[PDB]
């Protein structure tokens, strides 16, 4: 199996997995969108109580598979229960991102169209204070990019330049992962990793100095960091919470057991899987969460920024963002930069979420990492033509797959893991090699506490809002429904095939 060739290379690649798009964009509008500092205590909370467990707990399994040659979860999970039940479930840790890299890909190639388009300038000239006068030529922009629907028809119209720049955007994706893990993946996040750190912090620093007649990044930050203990009590807050800690941590996607897979059997997992945790906190919280919100807060206030979040999920990175940066001296390349920031947070995650196909394909079905990787990139670009034209359509694959579906699987996982497969030959299996102990209060909290959390909260979950979405959605949600039901049937043929093969080349072995 490869291997990652050192430790430097594998904490960057696992914090390039994590680091992407969710730090950036998403994080900001779920915080302004629950309060800022009263979306905070519950994040914190999730991130000790869910986070940080299930992160070792993913390595774990990782490692465990990859020493037997096995990298995804349909394999994994039957490894660790020998019962034709795990390996359906496994296929949820193929569902999940390959779901996921079908929409994921298409937004970061929506950031590399836009550092192109901001760097030489083909930018809306805003005019020369009144606010509409100011966002409209952005949002006008954004529009004409995806091509958001002008009439009736729930359908899209992308510019040439945006399907395009997402057929580059696949290919560079593929060209990194056609190159494999320690030349590849691990060379690339040696780059990528510093680039984004510079890039992210420079922004910040700009954005710090932002002051206007309607307030300063500092209001910013203090709407952000500023407890609430009145929304303590909200199961929506927890639910926003909880969903963002898996996301950003890119737990429950199958993605950081694959490429824990890839780790020796002997390394260290605790504390290399701590600080790519800890390292994406810090990225999030004080690089994502000091970026957007000040600078939207400074130019509006607190009470326009919230409802600027609320208004479009996009608006916050691809519109305000960029429309307050027009406003200042060199603003066109700030947006340059930030659009640049974004693509590479995309990119070393993207990779990310199509590997563990490709190690399906290699482990399972024996492909090579060419013909793995080329048609993983086919199927991924071949499905995006439903998000890329589809109204949403990428709404409803980042509900199923990328919100219920990885809290779902995570709660499985951790059954599997720790119930079934049994509690002190998980807590073994963790700590085996580690440079350090896991604390051992998370035993109790891995075993119980986990668990009893997320269960409770897929059971509010499927109770007060999956009827909404159910019930009062248009029509066109169900051709996605469709699809991604196909995709898992489809998966789930393939676990098959190798399931026979694995027969056929036993009786080939006696
Ligand atoms: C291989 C699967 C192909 C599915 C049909 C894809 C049709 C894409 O069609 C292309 O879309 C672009 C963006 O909207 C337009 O700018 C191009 O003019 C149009 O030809
Ligand atoms: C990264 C380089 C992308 C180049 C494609 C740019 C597409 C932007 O725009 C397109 O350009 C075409 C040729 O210039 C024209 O024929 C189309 O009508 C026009 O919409
Ligand atoms: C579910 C995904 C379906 C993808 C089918 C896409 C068919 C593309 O259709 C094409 O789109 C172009 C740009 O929008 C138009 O200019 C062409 O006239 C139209 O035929
Ligand atoms: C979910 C997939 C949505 C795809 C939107 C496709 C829009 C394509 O465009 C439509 O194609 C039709 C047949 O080719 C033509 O009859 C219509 O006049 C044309 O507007
Ligand atoms: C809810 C999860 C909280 C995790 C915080 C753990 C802080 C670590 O706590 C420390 O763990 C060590 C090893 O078990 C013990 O020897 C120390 O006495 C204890 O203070
Ligand atoms: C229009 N709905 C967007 C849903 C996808 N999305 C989310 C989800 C919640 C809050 C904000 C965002 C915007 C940023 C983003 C980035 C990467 C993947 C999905 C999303
Ligand atoms: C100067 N060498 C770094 C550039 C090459 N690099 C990148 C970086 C950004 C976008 C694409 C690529 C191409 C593929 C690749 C693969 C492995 C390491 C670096 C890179
Ligand atoms: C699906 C994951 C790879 C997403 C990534 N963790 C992010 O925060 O963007
Ligand atoms: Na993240
Ligand atoms: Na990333």
């Amino acid at each position: 199996r490869e291997h990652w060739a050192t430790r430097l290379g594998l904490i960057l690649a696992m914090a390039g997995n994590a680091v992407g798009l969710g730090n950036f964009l998403r994080f900001p509008v779920q915080a302004a969108e629950n309060g800022g500092g009263a979306f905070m205590i519950p994040y914190i909370i999730a991130f000790l109580l869910v986070g940080i467990p299930l992160m070792w707990i993913e390595w774990a399994m990782g490692r465990y598979g990859g020493a037997q040659g096995h990298g995804t979860t349909p394999a994994i999970f039957y490894l660790l229960w020998r019962n034709r039940f795990a390996k359906i479930l496994g296929v949820f840790g193929l569902w999940i991102p390959l779901v996921v890299a079908i929409y994921y890909v298409y937004i970061e190639s929506w950031t590399l169209g836009f550092a192109i388009k901001f760097l030489v300038g083909l930018v809306p000239e805003p005019p020369p204070t009144d606010p509409d006068s100011i966002l409209r030529p952005f949002k006008e922009f954004l529009y004409s990019y995806i091509g958001v629907p002008k009439g009736d028809e729930p359908i899209l119209k992308p510019s040439l330049f945006a399907y395009i720049v997402f057929l580059i955007t696949m290919f560079i994706n593929v060209s990194i992962l056609i190159r494999g893990i320690s030349k590849g993946i691990e060379r690339f996040a040696k780059i990528a990793m510093p680039t984004l750190f510079i890039l992210a912090v420079f922004l910040v620093i700009r954005v710090f100095l932002l002051e206007t007649p309607n307030g300063t990044a500092a209001d910013g930050l203090n709407f952000l960091w500023t407890p609430d203990f009145e929304k303590l009590k909200d199961p929506g807050v927890w639910i926003a919470a909880v969903g963002q800690i898996f996301f950003t941590l890119s737990l429950g996607f199958g993605a950081i057991i694959t490429y824990a897979s890839y780790v020796r059997k002997d390394q260290d997992i605790v504390l290399s899987g701590l600080t790519a945790a800890t390292l994406n906190e810090k990225a999030e919280v004080i690089l994502g969460g000091s970026i957007s919100i000040p600078a939207a807060v400074a130019f509006f206030g607190v009470a326009n920024a919230v409802a600027i979040a609320k208004a479009g999920a996009f608006n916050l990175g691809f519109i305000t963002l960029p429309a307050i940066f027009s406003q200042t001296a060199g603003g066109t390349f700030l947006g340059f930069l930030w659009f640049f920031l974004l693509f590479f947070a995309g990119l070393t995650s993207s990779i990310a979420i199509m590997q563990p196909m490709i190690a399906f394909l290699e482990d399972e079905l024996k492909l090579s990492r060419k013909h793995a990787v080329l048609w993983t990139a086919a199927i991924v670009f071949f499905s995006a033509h439903l998000v890329m034209f589809l109204n949403k359509s990428l709404d409803e694959m980042d509900f199923w797959a990328g919100t219920i579906g990885v809290v779902f699987f995570g709660l499985t996982e951790l059954i599997i893991f720790f119930w079934i497969f049994g509690a002190d030959k998980a807590w073994e299996e963790i700590n085996r090699g580690g440079i350090i102990k896991v604390p051992r209060i998370y035993y109790y909290v891995m075993r119980y506490i986990t668990p009893a959390f997320l269960a409770v909260l897929l059971v509010v979950w499927a109770r007060e809002y999956i009827p909404k979405i159910m019930e009062e959605t248009h029509w066109t949600v169900w051709i996605t429904r469709f699809y991604i039901i196909g995709l898992f049937l489809f998966l789930t043929f393939l676990v098959f095939l190798a399931e026979r093969r694995r027969n056929h080349e036993s009786a080939g072995t006696l």
